[PDB]
């Protein structure tokens, strides 16, 4: 798990993104459907962005940043004990939206990308390092629920 101090760091990092969520939602979804084109097909409410100008301008792909953001921020502030939380979300993305892990990945990554873009300088070795260690954990207690269904993809 992470350590008293990790997850003070944690959720300290995590104020930048509540100062503008649907800014680093919007940009970590966007990171996501550009680096990754596969993963826009899981939404066919995105299917139709055809550029990044599109995705910039779109008002419901903010939205949906805004939503995935804050479900992501509400398991975070539990630091580590989200069960109840993480539990319905490994599920509908398992058995709805058919997401494999590793797209869970790439989007954990993305996080990082945005953080480092939006706040160059000031997104510190040892904030990247705890971050990382929240992102893996939640990545990994997803999988755990992905396996019990035998879920790859
Ligand atoms: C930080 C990781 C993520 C979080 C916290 C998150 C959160 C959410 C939430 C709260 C919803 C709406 C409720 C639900 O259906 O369970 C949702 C819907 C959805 N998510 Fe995610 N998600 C994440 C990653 C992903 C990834 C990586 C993909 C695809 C590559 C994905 C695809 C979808 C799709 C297709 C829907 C339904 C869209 C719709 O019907 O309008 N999610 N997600
Ligand atoms: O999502």
């Amino acid at each position: 798990g992470l350590s008293d101090g990790e997850w003070q760091q944690v959720l300290n990092v995590w104020g930048k993104v509540e100062a503008d969520i649907a800014g680093h939602g919007q940009e970590v979804l966007i990171r996501l459907f550009t680096g990754h084109p596969e993963t826009l097909e899981k939404f066919d409410k995105f299917k139709h962005l055809k550029t990044e100008a599109e995705m910039k301008a779109s008002e419901d792909l903010k939205k949906h940043g805004t939503v995935v953001l804050t479900a992501l921020g509400g398991i975070l502030k539990k630091k580590g004990h989200h069960e109840a939380e993480l539990k319905p979300l490994a599920q509908s993305h398992a058995t709805k939206h058919k997401i494999p892990i590793k797209y869970l990945e790439f989007i954990s990554d993305a996080i990082i990308h945005v953080l480092h873009s939006k706040h160059p300088g000031d997104f510190g070795a040892d904030a990247q390092g705890a971050m990382t260690k929240a992102l893996e954990l939640f990545r990994n207690d997803i999988a755990a629920k992905y396996k019990e269904l035998g879920f790859q993809g």
